[PDB]
């Protein structure tokens, strides 16, 4: 086996310009942990303080991007005041400051339950294997920990569209995020990450002080 | 049946289901002061009432709404204040709801009955029905008035195209600009309203609760506060 | 015929419609210093035409702009618009009040996309082709389009080209609700005033009313 089954974790490769962050806990179907939580967060912070890297990009070792947090080990490690990042991270769901100041492309795949949609929604570039399912089946439960949905998915989606999912928890498929805007590309199941690599290249390609300024712009645009 | 005189609204509660009816059909539904006040005051009594947990906006009759009555209603504003412990059903007004909201729509659709539309969380259509803002053809609109959500839904090109020409279009074109949810055969809209609805009274009250919340940040927040966000950034 | 030298605009009033023509087909309407300001005051021009009751934007030749004259409006930057001059990408004040139809052909680099996101309707001929230079020449965004572009496209998409710097043509524009119709080449003016034409008749009172209401919000 290379699948883990034990506490998550997130690999990372530096590729030229790119950094590519994985998550790896198959296992699991990449639930998140803390551990893996934290690990992400850290990585997220190597790839802002990286002079060298250009574009991140995340994926999901294994045949699921996430089956959503792991909160019977969660639960005991949160205080009343909430989850809190490591020191030197940067929240994957860009809700607390530091915020990320360069681009992000996603490759998602498999499975994409619950705080998933919300870490997708959080890049610049998403593609997903063809048959990916994503559900909100939190708001079945109650309010979660973290992860919960934003004003990302409205914005893209339209109000209407948006509310069909948020406020049912019913899936949808990649054809379906496509349609709403979630998602630039639906590619057949196994090219997502090197999809998403092509994508991540020619933003790398562009001029790094540019590509800055127009996050940054942007960023202000919905904020 | 139809009624001709002033406007009101049905009430009914249905398990978690809270039913708001228009009920003037013999005017079009076209909205008195007296028909405003009574559906702000059913979306207020939905939201205090704990056991409701998604509201359906419907009309009685053959048609949603004709708009404003303004032979009734515009020698009666500066301005419209709602009653009390009413929620303005436009959400442009504080209180906001803080409770999910399905409507459905057939027939004729005019001016502020878009508006009426937009304003809710899913949106169902009779094929056919006919929505126009024909506001432009005449004078600024006392209430109902255009908004920011037609832009954020339809995008601010094709919604300016029937904003400021009052042109016509029908449920099929008001799906392919994202204003419904869903485009159904005529009269199964309330059916299919009412299936959306129980679907999301399965949801957690809380959870749905937060998200709408969550959702209504910066919901109606115009373009030009965006662009001076960014002109400054430059 | 086809002007070489510094940019400028056209005017012609055609009854209620105030007619704008990038003048500057040479340079592929490339924006100097010179088209910005008479843009800008051309503009300013129709807010107080009270005669005019829709403007259209369009370009003389085949080329709906190359962008901003870098070279040139590098120094410029030591960006004033003219006293009684609307800023053309509605990004500083004042803001224009009156409704904006624009038309465009062939090549629309950069600042092109940026006027075209600025109006009430955008019509294309069909083969043009669009792209966000700036990333790739190591230049910020002019502004507006960071903002607009992720409103019509969503963000992934408008990310997907703003990016990149990678180029679209008129059918992926409108699916991304950049443009409100694609003609044939050669139709883009002509459909373009249809349209101007039918916002003309709308009472121009009420016309203003419901533009002020959809910039502002709530």
């Amino acid at each position: 086996s290379e699948a883990n089954s034990g506490p998550g974790r997130v690999t990372r490769e530096q590729r030229g310009h790119l950094f590519l962050i994985g998550l790896d806990r198959a296992g699991k179907r990449n639930a998140f942990d803390s551990a893996m939580l934290a690990d992400l967060a850290l990585a997220m912070g190597e790839y802002e303080r990286s002079e060298e890297s250009r574009c991140a990009v995340l994926f999901a070792h294994g045949e699921h991007f996430t089956a959503g947090l792991d909160l019977m080990e969660l639960a005991p490690k949160l205080a009343a005041s909430g989850f809190r990042y490591p020191d030197g991270g940067v929240d994957p769901w860009g809700v607390v400051q530091p915020r990320r100041s360069k681009p992000l492309v996603v490759a998602v795949q498999g499975t994409c339950w619950t705080a998933g949609i919300e870490l997708m929604l959080n890049a610049d570039i998403a593609v997903a294997a063809r048959g990916t399912r994503f559900a909100h089946l939190e708001v079945l439960r109650g309010i979660p920990p973290l992860g919960g949905s934003t004003v990302r998915f409205p914005r893209a989606a339209g109000w209407t569209d948006a509310m069909r999912y948020i406020l049912t928890g019913d899936e949808f498929d990649a054809d379906e995020a496509l349609r709403m805007r979630l998602l630039t590309e639906v590619v057949e199941p196994g090219e997502e990450l090197a999809r998403a690599l092509e994508y991540a290249e020619r933003i790398a390609r562009a001029a790094p002080l540019a590509v800055r300024a127009a996050l940054q712009s942007a960023f202000q645009g919905r904020d």
